[PDB]
C-alpha cells in the first residue's frame, strides 16, 4: 500500500509523466485479463452465471467545465469516430445519430431518456423530430436545470423529471426508450429492466448502450492489494463491468430484437480528445478550480483527477487495438 | 480440376476403408481447421454481427426444411443417440450414459410428481430414465418415427414402466392442447431452421412456473449452415447431407429468448462428446463378425454393406475429432434452462 500511496501522491501532483501513467495502466489491465480469463469455456460461462445469480439477490442501487472538456453537445459518454480525421464534435453527432438509427426513432413518438446526463441524446432527439414528445429523466438538480433552460433554442417537445430511477415509478408508457451507459451503475438488473419494461408501450423498443469487455463480467472492485487503477477514478463498489452478452442473461421481461459492439477505439479517441481539451485549456481551468475550490492544490489535484479520468479510459479501451474493453448496442422489445 | 478428382478418388477409398484411420484424422483436422479460420473474424464487432445475420436470416424461414440390433451393438445399454458424460478415463460408454442421463433430470430440476415432456426422444433413454426415477412422473416422449415408437413402449411393458406414454408426431406441424411442468429436447434444434417459431411453439407446451432444458452441439464463438466453405471441402457433406444442419454458437438461443426466458446456462467440454464417438466406432470395430453381414442381408450385396461400414466409421471419426479438436475448446455441447 505506501507505494500505492506514494504513486497517488504523485499522481494527484501531476508530477508522473504521462508516458510512465500509460505504462502502469497496462501493467493493471494486462493482469485484470489474466484473471478474467479462464482455461476453459465451462468456466467462463460459470463465471458469468455467478455474477448474474447474485446480482439477481440485490437492489437496484460545473458547466464552464463541461463546455470546454467535452464537444458542443456535451456527450459525457462514448463517441463515434469513423474515419482517422473525425473531430470529437463529429464524433458527437455521429454517435447520436448512431442512436436515432438503432433505436429507430421516428417524428411522432414519445421518447424516454433514461439517465440523460447533460442531455445531448434528449435534445438532440428533440430538435430533429419536432413532433416527438421527449422525456428526459435524471437524479441530478443542476442538470434537470441545464436541460430545461437549454430546452430554449425554442424547443416545446422537451420534459425532464427528476427522479431517482431506482425508486421512481410512474404511470406513463414510451414507444423508445433509451438507456446510454446508465446501467454499470446499478445493480440487481432483473428488478431494473422490470421497472422499465413496464413503461415501454407494447409496440415500443427499448435500446441500451453500455461498456463491457468482450468476455468476462465483474463487479469493478479492486484485483488485490496494489490494484491501484481499479479506484483510480471511481470508489470500489460503484460500479459493474459487463461482458458483451450479459444482458441476453436478463430477458425475463423484455426480449433482445437487435445486438451490436463498436471497438473499444472509439471510447479510447473519445477520452483523448477530453485529454486534449483539458490540457490545451489549464489558463481558465485552473482559476476556475481555484474559486470553485479553496486553494491552489486542491485545484491542481482537482486537475490530475480529470487526467487520470480521461487516462483511464484511453488505455482501457484502446488495450489490445480496442478488442477487449468496448461498447455494446442492445435494442430490446 | 484436379483438386476434384483427387476429392472423388479421396471418397472412393474412404468408402472402400482404403485409408488408414491416423490419415482420416489427419485429413479431417485440415478441413476443420478451415473452418476455423473461416468463423473466427478479426474483430469481435464483426464477430457478433455474424451471429446476428444467422440469427435474423432463420426468423425468415420455415420451422423446418435404421436396424436397432445394430443400435444395440454400438450404443449402449440405454441407446443414448446423443453425448454421453465422462468423468474418470475409465468410465465406460454405459455408466457415461447414466451420468449425463442423471446431469439432465439435475440441470432440468425434474421433481418427483411432474408432467415430463422428451421432444424428438431417439430410442427412448431419456424418457425410460425419467420413468424410472421419478415413478410418479407422467412422462410423455414424441418422435415421428414408428420404429422408435414400438421400441420404446415395448421397453415401457417390459421394464414395466406404465408412467411412460409415446407419441407419435411430426415436431414441425404438431400442436395440441396439452401442458408439462419440464420439456427436455436433446440436440434436436440443430435439424430446425426458424428457431423463433419452434421456440414459439413449445412454449405454449409448458405450463406456467414449468421449465425447458435443452442441450445442444455448438461452436464456442461462431454458427453456422452447416454447408461446405468451399469446392474443397469434402468434410461438412461427409456425414451429413447439406442443408440438413445447423451449427449454433454457445450463445445463440440466447437471442431467441420471445417466449422463453433463460435461468440458466452452462456448457460441457468436447472432450465429452469425442469419447462417445470413440466408443462407438470401438464397437462398430470390435463387432464386425456380426454387422457385416448384416448390412449384407440388408443392402444389394457384399460392396454396399462396406460403403456402409465406413460411412458409420466416418460418422465416429468426424465426431471424435471435431469434438476433441484443440482439447474439446472449440466444438462442444451447451445446456440452457428457460422458463
Ligand atoms: N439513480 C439515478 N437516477 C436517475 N438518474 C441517474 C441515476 N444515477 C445516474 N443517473 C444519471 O445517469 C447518468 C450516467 S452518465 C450517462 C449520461 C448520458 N447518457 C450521456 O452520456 O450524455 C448520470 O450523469 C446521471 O445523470
Ligand atoms: N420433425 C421431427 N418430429 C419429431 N421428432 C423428430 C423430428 N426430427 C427429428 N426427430 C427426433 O429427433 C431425434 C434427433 S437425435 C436426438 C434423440 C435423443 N434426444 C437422444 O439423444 O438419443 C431423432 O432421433 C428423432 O427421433
Amino acid at each position: 500500500k505506501a507505494a500505492i500511496v506514494e504513486l497517488l501522491k504523485q499522481l494527484e501532483l501531476g508530477l508522473v509523466p504521462y508516458d510512465d501513467i500509460k505504462q502502469l495502466i497496462r501493467r493493471e489491465l494486462a493482469r485484470r485479463l489474466q484473471w478474467g480469463y479462464k482455461p476453459t469455456y465451462e468456466e467462463q460461462i460459470a463465471e458469468i452465471q455467478n455474477l448474474t445469480h447474485s446480482l439477481r439477490q440485490m437492489k437496484i442501487a460545473p458547466i464552464e467545465f463541461l463546455k470546454i472538456m467535452n464537444g458542443s453537445n456535451l456527450k459525457g459518454s462514448c463517441c463515434y469516430f469513423k474515419e482517422d480525421s473525425t473531430t470529437l464534435d463529429e464524433a458527437e453527432i455521429a454517435m447520436l445519430d448512431l442512436y436515432c438509427e438503432r433505436a429507430q426513432i421516428q417524428d411522432g413518438q414519445s421518447v424516454l431518456d433514461l439517465g440523460c446526463g447533460q442531455g445531448a441524446l434528449t435534445l438532440h432527439v428533440a430538435q430533429k423530430y419536432k413532433n416527438c414528445r421527449v422525456t428526459a429523466v435524471t437524479n441530478s438538480v443542476s442538470q434537470k436545470e441545464y436541460i430545461e433552460e437549454e430546452s430554449r433554442r425554442n424547443l416545446l417537445n422537451v420534459e425532464v423529471k427528476l427522479a431517482d430511477i431506482t425508486t421512481h415509478e410512474m404511470a406513463e408508457t414510451y414507444d423508445r426508450i433509451l438507456v446510454i451507459e446508465l446501467f454499470e451503475h446499478m445493480k440487481n438488473y432483473e428488478l431494473l429492466l422490470r421497472k422499465i419494461s413496464e413503461w415501454i408501450s407494447k409496440d415500443g423498443l427499448l435500446f441500451l448502450e453500455h461498456i463491457c469487455h468482450k468476455t468476462f463480467a465483474y463487479h469493478y472492485e479492486p484485483l488485490d492489494d496494489d490494484d491501484w487503477f481499479t479506484e483510480y477514478v471511481f470508489p470500489a463498489g460503484t460500479m459493474i463491468i459487463p461482458s458483451a452478452s450479459f444482458f441476453l442473461y436478463f430477458q425475463d421481461d423484455v426480449s433482445v430484437v437487435n445486438h451490436w459492439t463498436l471497438s473499444g477505439k472509439h471510447f479510447s479517441r473519445t477520452n483523448e480528445e477530453w485529454l486534449k481539451r483539458l490540457d490545451a485549456n489549464l489558463d481558465v481551468i485552473k482559476p476556475m478550480f481555484e474559486t470553485l475550490m479553496g486553494n491552489e492544490e486542491e485545484a491542481v489535484k482537482l486537475i490530475n483527477y480529470w487526467r487520470g479520468f480521461c487516462l483511464s479510459g484511453m488505455e482501457m479501451f484502446g488495450y489490445n487495438n480496442g478488442e477487449e474493453w468496448m461498447a455494446s448496442h442492445v435494442l430490446f422489445k
